[PDB]
């Protein structure tokens, strides 16, 4: 599995901190998942930034002032260096111990999972390499990136370093953003709607990536979505005025450690029960990744599971047949897969890849 380093280019590390990167010559976040961010505050990290001087952490823009709201990582802010999208940069390594010099260039592509997310593809002279970090892309978004591309056809790239989440064809198709948000925004239209007294609790995980989800909503029904902290969107206008920290809203996102147990009761996570003394007649949809095979069709991206309850499709990453179909445009030399699947294994899932790899 992927712990920070691709076999052509090992002093630089990507989304792994601890262990072998702590002698990288520079640093990459593609995203500000905790999953990603193994390492990243360790006191060995610090103690090992003290002694080398020009070691930077690369990332995007939203992934920089993402990272930094957090008091745990602000020792960062001198050595972090944003790069723009698709935005061709030359990089410049230095050994600590030899005196080595080394010059790569990096792109950074849109990644489609969380905001800041990217792919980083590298040149250097040891051949082109694509880093996907975690990635959800439709069909024909890679044939519009026109930094893949040399002379009309794809670059040529000797090894894909790609997040194979739902890597097995048990997941074939997974519903678009789009069927997604439109199935979650009719719901939620259907109930608050009713009175002001009809709200909805959107259970959703600890993480970056439901933001695209309320600012939707948001827009859409005019409501602002209860948070538990908006303080690290500050600077990020199009997130932050759909978001709010006051309880009087129809539509929350907060959350709870028992947070379940409380909507069994009636309550919703932040503690509001009522209002006018009129109970709040709550409805909890928890986005959920769901899927279908090959040979069947689509259902309902709203699965109800209660008088009051609702699993709602929603996905941080690709189904089997676009990680194919990424793959098979980009016809790298080598793929390896970044993550296996929990029911699967490695030689599944490589097994699956070869066929649309050169070697
Ligand atoms: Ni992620
Ligand atoms: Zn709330």
């Amino acid at each position: 599995s992927f712990e920070g380093q691709m076999a052509e280019y090992p002093t630089i590390s990507i989304d792994r901190f601890d262990r072998e990167n702590l002698r990288a010559r520079a640093y990459f976040l593609s995203h500000c998942h905790k999953a990603h961010m193994k390492g990243l505050r360790a006191p060995t990290l610090k103690r090992r930034l003290e002694c080398s001087l020009k070691v930077y952490l690369y990332c995007s823009p939203v992934t920089k002032e993402l990272l930094l709201t957090s008091p745990k990582y602000r020792f960062w802010k001198k050595r972090i260096i944003s790069i723009e999208i698709e935005t061709p940069t030359q990089i410049s390594l230095v050994d600590e111990a030899s005196g080595e010099k080394e010059e790569i260039v990096v792109t950074l592509l849109p990644a489609g999972h969380c905001p800041g997310s990217v792919m980083f593809l590298f040149q250097g002279n040891n051949g082109t390499v694509l880093y996907t970090g975690d990635f959800r892309l439709a069909q024909g978004e890679a044939a519009r990136m026109e930094l893949l591309h040399s002379g009309g056809r794809v670059k040529d790239i000797q090894s894909v370093y790609l997040d194979t989440t739902f890597c097995d064809p048990r997941f074939y198709q997974i519903p678009s953003r789009e069927e997604c948000l439109s199935g979650v925004l009719e719901l939620v239209r259907s109930w608050i709607t009713r009175s002001p007294y009809h709200v909805v609790w959107l259970n959703c995980k600890a993480a970056y990536g439901y933001e695209y989800l309320f600012t939707n909503l948001s827009e859409e029904l005019g409501v602002q979505v209860h948070v538990n902290k908006l303080d690290m969107f500050r600077n990020m206008p199009e997130i932050l005025h759909h978001l709010t920290t006051d309880r009087n809203t129809q539509i929350h996102a907060c959350r709870h450690p028992k947070a379940e147990e409380y909507f069994q009761w009636s309550k919703l996570p932040c503690g509001i029960t009522s209002r006018n003394r009129i109970p709040l007649h709550i409805i909890s949809i928890k986005p959920s990744t769901m899927w279908f095979g090959e040979r069947s069709r689509k259902t309902n991206v709203i699965v109800r599971t209660g008088e009051s309850s609702y699993r709602a499709c929603f996905s941080f990453h690709s189904s089997y047949s676009e990680i194919k179909d990424f793959l098979s445009y980009l016809c790298p030399v080598n793929a390896y897969p970044n993550v296996i699947p929990v029911g699967t294994t490695m030689d599944k899932v490589v097994e699956i890849l070869k066929p649309l790899c050169r070697s």
